[PDB]
């Protein structure tokens, strides 16, 4: 079985998948760039290698090192998180050429719902919801369309040639973003674990997630779910992966699948008892998913807000040393980071320091705890939204729920 | 209802207190002493008050200073935490008389099981198993026996003589510590929580506690529960209570019931589902019981370790300036602590600091997840009992569970 994991990744994802390799008592080898040596994973790693400097170029995208550091630690596999090289197949092929195991899906199967193209095809084939698209086929799917949103026919031509300078679709003025968990194992089983709303977004960048999706029944739940735990199997998938839609007037249209354990599973976990990043672990290592689909069943409510190094207002990014540090506890309070007092945030990377995650047994109950908690935060020395998620708390449409993902912006 | 609430208590269970009141959008009074001003929840509080110097007796055991910080305030109701006065019936009795909500049980109710006497001859009349006890009594009962314990006849006389200078009861020489959750409210209801086991202790010292009770099937959880609950009824309690039980050879023998919250509640939050600071509010303003008996179903396993600012071999307290706290977090990791980074514990009170909880599907899990979390943890510039809770969640009996309530002093 797995026994030493390469953790490919950083900051708190790095921290996530530590923790769950020590759970199952996995050996952990850190990865990391000259620049965080300071990582608290780093610091609580068996084994630690120093891939590069400090650019992500040169280090946590740097795939001959990060080969190079399983190969010479004696590792059975490597836990690539999200973002960097997570969703690159070329890594993956490479990983599995080398004879380590990919924690995630199969190269061909990353490929493949990495291409916009032929994602879509592999979705209609399996059943799964998509978006309408594809002279007369901007008529036929109704304007608004895009290529360049195009909103008239009589600029359809005009438009088209603008963006070749090349495909059509339903542009859904006001959809949420919902998206749907799944585990698929090596054993031919594929659950859905519920869904999450991510529509409190900027620049088409999540801010707040919860779980379960506000309206969402669960005969809804089921639907979709189904589709996409059969899609995996029709496809092959191998792992974590999250089936993400527009939703809107009642119907789900699929945009993307993410092949990869996604920043937001928290809230998933606290509504369904299910460690998803344990459940990565055990796939990768053979074993079948520890539970099925009849065991799941959705409880409560959870939230999670994204504490980010950066000005409330304009956004820009704030780094530099945290003199202080007070993380929020109790009842229903989970706190997900890796930085603590007299940590340096650096530049080089995002901006993510935390991960704050409530649960109750309402939503209003995990919004009630997800503003005390934020209350007692104390992050000084750096700029952080805190303020941003407390005017999203306190929004008398967002407590009402079912906000758009165009809303956030709209507010502000 | 309760609209303001004094907090009569300080550390982390006045923490725990403001954070169920916040909630409730319940605002809360802190009376504290002039060592408490940087208490985390005195800086959190809607209203402060300084009720007197730093020792107990001058400041958290003043009854006229804190009853008359309610009445200053416009105070609904006082929660007494644990300790202290809590058990203090003349208090209870002077908070009602002076037209504030006791939130606890009735006077009344708290000098009958505070009397080591009535106590049992309630239970006993209720159905809920006791000790066996009260010339040839000692002999009715079965040495050893406890007057100065006495494992012989011929030393009886003596022995009661020397204890004189007067009650029997029979001596369990190895029994575990499990205490049945309560609640009961106004209405007529209670429920029972399951239980608590509390084994591992030093002189009669708490130190790690867990929920449910290894070994305790449901059948035998339900039998003694609801005589748990049938003796609340019987007596008229009202509010959050526990029966300590002695329980060996699968039988329960009571001690005392706990009239109050307890340090360890947190473990049986996470296997029910409950919150019992906010049920105790609830059901102090006059509200039902949030839920039935059928709604509670034990899921899981907790753990609870009292993290305490002492030497880990010679107990002594170890007070001063937190240089550096890192808390622990992530999955099925909960932490309640009032302590801060540049917080310095006092000598006035006792010496905890923290209370680390974790919960998982099964008890392998609870551990292990105990035993990364406290790995995590650094607590700089004071000593702490750390090295003791690693020294139990390792020890092979421990994890094979069911030790005594003397275990851990033989172990050290």
């Amino acid at each position: 079985m797995l026994e030493k994991v390469v953790i490919a990744n950083r900051g708190e994802i790095a921290l996530r998948i530590l923790r769950a390799c020590k759970e199952l008592g996995i050996k952990t080898v850190a990865v990391h760039s000259t620049a965080d040596r300071d990582l608290k994973h780093v610091l609580l790693a068996d084994e630690t290698i120093c891939i590069g400097p400090a650019p992500s170029a040169k280090s946590y995208l740097n795939i001959p090192a990060i080969i190079a550091a399983a190969e010479v630690t004696g590792a059975d596999a490597i836990h690539p998180g999200y973002g960097f090289l997570s969703e690159n197949a070329d890594f993956a092929e490479q990983v599995e050429r080398s004879g380590f195991t990919f924690i995630g899906p199969t190269a061909d199967v990353i490929r493949l719902m990495g291409d916009k193209v032929s994602a879509i095809k592999a979705m209609k084939k399996a059943g799964v919801p998509c978006v309408p698209g594809s002279k007369e086929i901007a008529k036929r799917i109704g304007y608004p369309i895009i290529i360049r949103v195009v909103r008239s026919e009589d600029a359809l031509e005009e438009s088209i040639a603008m963006t070749k300078a090349v495909y059509m679709e339903k542009y859904l003025e006001n959809p949420r973003h919902v998206e749907i968990q799944v585990l698929a194992d090596t054993h031919g089983n594929a659950v859905y674990l519920a869904e999450r709303d991510c529509s409190m977004q900027r620049r088409h960048q999540k801010v707040v997630e919860e779980a379960p999706a506000p309206g969402i029944t669960e005969e809804v739940r089921r639907d979709i779910g189904s589709r996409c735990a059969n899609a995996c199997v029709e496809i092959g998938y191998r792992g974590a992966g999250t089936f993400e839609f527009l939703y809107e007037n009642g119907e789900f249209y699929f945009i993307e699948m993410n092949t990869r354990i996604q920043v937001e599973h928290p809230v998933t976990e606290m509504i369904t008892g299910v460690d998803l990043v344990k459940e990565q672990l055990r796939i990768a290592a053979g074993l079948p998913i520890s539970f099925k689909q009849e065991d799941i069943k959705v409880k409560g409510h959870a939230m999670e807000c994204r504490i980010n190094a950066e000005d409330p207002k304009t956004f820009l990014p704030s780094p530099g040393k945290v003199n202080h540090l007070h993380s929020p506890g109790g009842l229903g309070v989970r706190w997900d980071s890796h930085v603590y007092g007299g940590y340096t945030v650096p530049p080089h990377y995002d901006s993510m320091i935390a991960k704050l995650i409530t649960y109750g047994d309402t939503r209003e109950v995990a919004i009630r705890r997800m503003q005390n908690a934020l209350s007692e935060t104390i992050i000084d020395g750096i700029k952080t939204n805190i303020p941003l998620h407390e005017l999203i708390l306190e929004d008398e449409n967002f407590q009402k729920g079912g906000t758009n993902i165009h809303y956030l912006e709209k507010k502000l």
